[PDB]
């Protein structure tokens, strides 16, 4: 489990099956003190997260699993939109 | 498994129906000598540690995740760690 | 999952019956600035990608169940051929160009 | 497996009940010649491993079911207490110490 | 999955062989990584191979012989 | 698979049952070489392998089956003992 941003989206018009319609997002993940680093990737979405909103990523099984079943055929999906995140009582990042 | 401090917080109102109502918790881990050291992460928790806790983290799944909440700890013949 | 571009492909006429008759091609990472890195394997493509083509990629054992099951003796699959890619609010890749 | 020194314990008064009244173990990994290694973590214990003892750990899956089955979340057990360790016609330790 | 070539063989005596074998770069040269990898398609010493990393039913595992290989419209390997 | 140097042995008298009474010894991983990747463990051994001879291990749950059963507490089981290793023709290592 990571957390990231989304900076983007990929437009695949022939694409796997499997996969739906769902989208494909660009994402960067976060260092500790909430701010991108440059681990980019891209993780299929469900939950209709945007560009410039943090998200929780799962990977492996955990990710098809997470998409649809034991049959997605991805290996990074997001289960989550992060609305804020506190470190020393004081909030570092709010959905705004 | 490996000991943690709850340094914060991670909200999701939207989520996963899987993950049900287990909370998002930064943590960060303590070295042997019971310092904080920098390697912070992401952990589950559905037991419910506070912020400023110690924690047992072990890889299940999501890879991160809290079966314990530290009382104590002791090491060489030294009591490292006593909660409040 | 990760973009990557098709440099080139590999031929294996013995090669493990779970690989049925798709091709094998040969890919290069695609860091975030739009380049190509210097990271290369190959990968096993059922979609019909050709050299040039950026395609994205699903790897472990997701890998295997985009080819095919469990049994798939793959690490590395293409999912999608890509049309276009949108990151920071610029387009940095497009078809056409 | 790997073997590693007891280095104190661990108290939970709040945990899975997978646990249950087994005792949380602080191990620190041992070099092929003796010496305590940098990398340290934390253990499950059955056996009765003291402090200052010797340990042979099993981690993974197969820690959950040295330590019960399936059904622990447990990814580091201890399954044997050191009597010796003989490396290189040589004994570097022995539970007499 | 990774270009390698066979260069060695493990026996164990005490059907299915182990290779020994060194990783290929994408430019046609065997890196100088040399690794193990189960083989049952039939491959011999110095014939290339493709090989999947955790190919469970280990690690490193034969999935085919290579005929040629084409990068940049160019032939790097052939038979 | 991997590839490993029998460099010694441990014994454990209040051990796990499921261990059997198989004997543990100390294994450093090498490459087909004889080049230690200065990864050193302890593995079960159920075959007879001594100290000094080239050994092949397995690791994960498959050690577990190649040890006895689904119910065995292991993670490293040796499988087979290197009679050789070859390379074009030239006998890298061989067995006593």
């Amino acid at each position: 489990m990571k957390l990231a941003v989304v900076t983007g989206q990929i437009v695949c018009t022939v694409r796997h099956h499997g996969l739906a319609h769902d989208k494909l997002l660009m994402v960067e993940m976060i260092d500790p003190q909430g701010n991108p680093d440059g681990q980019c990737a891209v993780a299929i979405d469900n939950i209709g997260a945007g560009t410039g909103e943090w998200v929780l990523l799962v990977s492996g099984s955990s990710a098809r699993q997470a998409h649809k079943s034991e049959t997605s055929p991805v290996d990074l999906c997001v289960i989550g939109i992060v609305d804020e995140v506190v470190s020393g009582g004081q909030v570092i990042f709010h959905k705004l």
